This record gives structure tokens, sequence and C-alpha cells, in this order.
């Protein structure tokens, strides 16, 4: 059970995981020596999609073998993170990972992770959803499904590639920005998900999850970006409602990876070329304070798509 080995377009990232964010037993961590090591789903996935982009089969199974001790339950759930008294799955990261299997299975022409990542994506779409609209888990030991759904858990490709039903997509269709969208859709209604701040990595995840479905951006939150860039040649981490200013000074390095991909995605090139600088700019050299997710989004980013001299 085992890819053709591929000769992998840069190991540096490989290399530097294994050095900076590997715990003993193979999993990646958040932060390098950390108090609360945290082993999540969500970084493993991101990993996996990594190494799809740069061709590394051997890697990328190695990572699938991790995947199937750690984190797939006997009735194939991806626990969120990797331990005993984990409970429950959490759709993004179900996506992100049978999203990286299906990529897999055609880069490495390897039929097999086509079919884990439809019988796991089949059990995601059977049992975290509450009448064929996604939820953002289902407690598979208490076997109970969760009362929110978070739009910044849509993976609208991933949605489609399993076939949910017309109605799973109305949250994403019908909600609002102004100038932020609403994160929860719970009974029917949107909620934000905090009395007065928003976390601009969720509206981003949000943005784009809202352009894939409706192919159009929502205008509101658009504006809004694009006069925070205009105006402060930033985009910041987190911003107060109310008031819509920052609640810091604080940049994302996240933010500016999926800024980037959402104004590439939405033919807007010199805003891409700016939030492009701006990522470049962000430090994600040290693994005790860069969460991995900020580590490898970057990396994940600045290598996805011979035309420097001409085209």
């Amino acid at each position: 059970s085992a890819p053709k080995e591929t000769t992998p377009t840069s190991t540096s990232v490989q290399t530097y995981v294994k050095e900076n964010y590997t715990a003993k037993n193979g999993l990646i961590v958040d932060y390098k020596n950390a108090q609360e090591p945290h082993y999540l789903a969500e970084s493993i996935g991101l990993y996996m999609e990594y190494l799809v982009e740069v061709n590394d089969s051997k890697t990328f199974q190695e990572q699938v073998s991790h995947l199937e001790k750690n984190f797939i339950t006997e009735d194939n759930f991806i626990k969120w993170e990797a331990t005993d008294a984990t409970t429950t799955n959490a759709i993004v990261d179900d996506f992100r990972i049978t999203e990286a299997l299906y990529q897999a299975s055609e880069k490495f022409s390897f039929p097999s992770y086509k079919k884990m990542a439809d019988k796991i994506l089949a059990n995601t779409k059977k049992y975290s959803a509450e009448q064929g609209v996604p939820v953002d888990f289902y407690d598979f030991v208490h076997k109970k499904k969760a009362d929110t759904l978070h739009l910044s858990y849509l993976n609208i490709q991933a949605m489609q590639q399993i076939n949910y039903r017309d109605k799973a997509y109305l949250p994403i269709q019908t909600v609002n920005a102004d100038p932020f969208f609403t994160e929860v859709f719970q009974n029917e209604q949107f909620q934000y998900a905090d009395p007065s701040e928003v976390n601009m990595i969720d509206q981003m995840l949000i943005a784009m999850a809202y352009f894939d479905e409706n192919g159009d951006v929502e205008p509101n939150f658009d504006n809004f970006l694009q006069t925070e860039l205009a105006s402060k040649g930033k985009v910041y981490a987190r911003y107060q409602r109310e008031t819509k200013k920052p609640s810091s000074e604080n940049e994302s390095t996240a933010v500016y990876a999926f800024l980037t991909q959402y104004f590439n995605k939405t033919n807007q090139a010199k805003n891409g070329k700016i939030t492009k600088e701006l990522l470049e700019k962000m430090d994600t050299s040290n693994p005790e304070t860069t969460h991995f997710f900020d580590y490898i989004n970057k990396e994940i980013t600045l290598k996805k798509k011979h035309h420097h001299h001409h085209h």
C-alpha cells in the first residue's frame, strides 16, 4: 500500500516540519515546545495539502499512515485532534483531508486514496448534518450532532464532490455581511460568533465560500477589505464590529494568505499583489510562536499558482 515514489519540487518545508513541528510520535503539533500542545486534524490535513502541491508521495503516504493510526476511528470519523478523550470531528478538517486525498489519488496515480476519501466524506455527510444541512461536528461517542454551523467550516469544493443536497447551501447563499458576515447559522437564523469582535481568518474563509457558491463577492465585505487596504495598507487580524476599528494593530499571516487567494479568485490582481507582499513580510520562522496554521498556509499560498520573462 504505497504510491510510486515521486520527485518533490522541494524538500525544505518537509525538513523544517520534521525538525520543528513534529512530536516524538510523529504527529504535527500546533507550536514547538508548547505547554499545552495540540495535534490537530487541521494541521495534518494542511500538511497533506502541501505535500500534494510539492509532488511528495513518500511524505504524503507517511502522513496518511499517521492519520489512519491516530485520527480515524473504526467507524471512519476523523477526530479533530489526536487524543483518546476526543469524541468529535470538525467538518472543515474532514473536507480538507478528503480533498487532499482526492487530489493525491490523481497526482500520485493511487486510486485507493480516492476510495478512502469517498468512505470518509460519505460518512461526514451522513452524520455531521441535520436534515441534509451540515453542522459543525458529530459526537460519535455520545451520538449527538452539533446544533451550530459555523460558515467558516464550509468547503464548497468538498461539498460538491459528495453531492450535498441543494438545501445544504442555503446558509452560504443567504448570509449577509454588514460589513462583516454573521458567522453562525443556528435554528435557521444567523448570529455573530462573538458580541463585539470578528476574527478575520473566519471572515476570509466565509468570504471565499460565499464566492465559491454564489459566483460573486459579498460587496459589503469586499468593500471593507478594499478600503482597509487603501487607507492603511494592511488588513488587521481582528476587528470590533461596533466601531469597525481593529481590536489591536496585530496582523495575521493566515489572513494575508487567504486574502491573496481571495483576490486572485475574484479577479483583483492588483490587490492580490499587495497582499502577497504583506504575506511575505510576515515572519513565520519562530516555531515556538508561529502556529502551524500560519506557517503552513503561508507555504501553501506562496507555492500555489513559467511567466517571468514572457507568457
